[PDB]
């Protein structure tokens, strides 16, 4: 409590002394309340006109149109403390997992130089506006770094002054750029040096890309065992216990010098003790604290969620294999059996999983896993959309398993070679490309975002008839040499001015470890589609009157957009298709 959060609270109280008041009608039960002060202010989703003008048939599909119109009673719930047996299982497993992750890696501090480059190339670090306008301006002004140094030396002392969260199935907690830097210095190595790559972590997929995930699921499917299980958790970030935050901190045991102390401080002072400011309309600013749940930076959140999720799923596996009998209490001989399992088969059991933060696919040794629920429920990782004690429903086919919002098809080229391609309902893909976030978008910038989406569709979704055609139309409608842009930046190989057929060959043939024959593809017509009936199942409008009219008359839609943008240098990409090729 207050000897760690006090100083932070004291400092804010004073800056709004003319507004302070301990409000008695406060809507908090599970958060600790501290006081309120006067504020008044709020960002909605705008339509990309370039993409909408080249996707007319979809102007009458509600699933697409509604996406562009528009829980904080789940952040106010309290997780129970686990049993002693559960806590023992978690500490042993965490201890062992950090050793394994650390066998071929060296913890190290990230640098101002490294941080500066990040900001000067638009990564979404989640900072606030005020003294300097943007992030960019603050990074050259030596004043900033004197503030950063004040807080830094404070953290070495073991106290905090300026590290305070701002809260705006999602909940995003911005800090000021300074506190983001100090988080990056101490914990950035996890992302920057790829601790959760598949090579290093065996379960993880950090930096793999959407064109590898299908191949990774199929490799898992090849192992002997039961169904593939893919249970989603209900509000994962709100079910992170203090015991979870403590096992995460054991990464510091692998550190030394300044680093160990700086990392210890972030975990102690910001993660395991939180100070947050929230807008309430009855408008005031509420200064609340609590000890548990997740609210770090989105990139460190990712890596820590993967770590804790790896830990939970190895434990659920142990329960299915009958390594321990009850969560109430671990005997002495059970501790040695758990430790022996991890040493004998742990690495093999990690390779049976694909884990991306809160998202997992598990192919266990057999189907006992399905009704092994006691550890999972007691750790607080309650399954979404199924009764607490009802057994999990597994999948019998790797092409039906959901993972990172996709499913994966197996697709045979005319030359016999095999692609594994990502897919989702086509209304979701078209609906997202019609949306832009923010204000002050020039026509040129709107066009360049449209082009980023088209290049993505050509590289990942080439097998959907409607998306190859819409992609060709957009790349024809936007000046050939204008560079694809994005304001909120996995592997993004479509962000480039290089020839898209040359990128396709590098990604799917040259650099693809699942493809033995390296024979380049000479044109887009060598590159196959899903079956027509499969394309309709995944949402294609192939076979409708509206869709045939759009395709027939596509050069008229292309010319409409060219007339609005003006007299520039354009390329016709539509003769790359068979039906437009004379
Ligand atoms: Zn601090
Ligand atoms: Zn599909």
């Amino acid at each position: 409590n207050l000897d760690i959060i006090g100083k932070r609270i004291e400092k804010i109280k004073q800056e709004h002394e003319t507004s302070w008041h301990y409000d008695q009608d406060h809507p908090y039960k599970t958060w600790a309340y501290h006081g309120s002060y006067e504020t008044k202010q709020t960002a909605s989703s705008m339509v990309n006109g370039v993409v909408r003008l080249l996707t007319k048939p979809w102007d009458i599909i509600p699933m697409v149109t509604q996406m562009a119109m528009t829980f904080k009673e789940k952040v106010d719930t309290r997780t129970q403390e686990p049993k002693e047996g559960t806590k023992k299982l978690m500490k042993i497993t965490a201890e062992w997992l950090w050793k394994e992750l650390g066998k071929k890696k060296t913890p190290r501090m990230c640098t101002r130089e490294e941080f500066t480059r990040k900001v000067r190339s638009n990564a979404a670090l989640g900072a606030i506006f005020n003294k300097w306008k943007s992030a960019r301006e603050a990074v050259e002004d030596s004043g900033f770094w004197e503030l950063v140094d004040k807080e830094r030396n404070l953290h070495l002392e073991g106290k905090c002054e300026t590290c305070v969260y701002n809260m705006m199935s999602r909940a995003i907690w911005y800090m000021w750029l300074g506190a983001r830097f100090l988080e990056f210095e101490a914990l950035g190595f996890l992302n920057e040096d790829h601790w959760f790559s598949r090579e290093n972590s065996l379960s993880g997929v950090e930096g793999e890309g959407l064109h590898k995930l299908g191949y990774i699921l199929r490799d898992v499917s090849k192992k002997e065992g039961g169904a593939m299980y893919a249970d989603d958790t209900a509000g994962w970030d709100t079910r992170i216990t203090l015991e979870d935050l403590k096992n995460e901190e054991m990464v510091t045991n692998h550190m030394e010098g300044e680093h160990k102390k700086l990392a210890e401080a972030i975990f102690k002072l910001t993660y395991q003790n939180k100070v947050v400011r929230v807008q309430r309309p009855t408008t005031v600013m509420d200064i609340i604290s609590r000890r548990d749940q997740r609210g770090s930076g989105q990139v460190v959140t990712y890596g820590l969620n993967t770590f804790t999720n790896m830990e939970a799923q190895l434990i659920r596996q142990m329960e299915g294999e009958g390594v321990f009998k009850s969560i109430q209490h671990l005997t002495v001989t059970e501790e040695i059996a758990v430790k022996n399992w991890l040493v004998r088969v742990g690495r093999e059991r990690l390779s049976r999983m694909a884990i991306s933060g809160d998202d997992c696919v598990v192919k266990p040794l057999d189907d006992r896993f399905a009704s092994a629920l006691t550890a999972l429920n007691d750790m607080g990782k309650v399954r979404k959309d199924i009764q607490q004690w009802e057994p999990s429903r597994g999948w019998n086919d790797w092409t039906q398993v959901p993972f990172c919002s996709h499913h994966f098809h197996e697709l045979i080229m005319k030359d016999g070679r095999v692609l594994v391609v990502p897919c989702r309902n086509q209304d979701e893909l078209i609906g997202r490309a019609r949306i832009s976030q923010g204000a002050g978008w020039s026509l040129r910038e709107t066009a360049c975002l449209g082009k980023s989406y088209a290049q993505m569709w050509s590289l990942m979704y080439f097998h959907r008839r409607d998306l190859r055609l819409a992609a060709n139309a957009i790349c024809s409608a936007v000046p050939s040499h204008w560079v694809p842009t994005s304001r909120t930046t996995a592997t993004h190989e479509w962000m480039t001015t290089e020839d898209m057929l040359t990128v396709w060959n590098r990604v799917w043939i040259q650099e693809n470890p699942w493809m033995e024959d390296k024979t380049p593809v000479e044109s887009w017509e060598e590159i196959p589609y899903l079956g027509k009936r499969e394309d309709q199942w995944c949402g294609s409008l192939i076979g409708l009157t509206s869709r045939a009219t759009w395709a027939k008359n596509i050069q008229t839609a292309i010319n409409q957009v060219r007339s609005l943008i003006g007299n520039e240098e354009y390329t016709d990409y539509m003769p790359s298709m068979k039906r437009f090729r004379r």
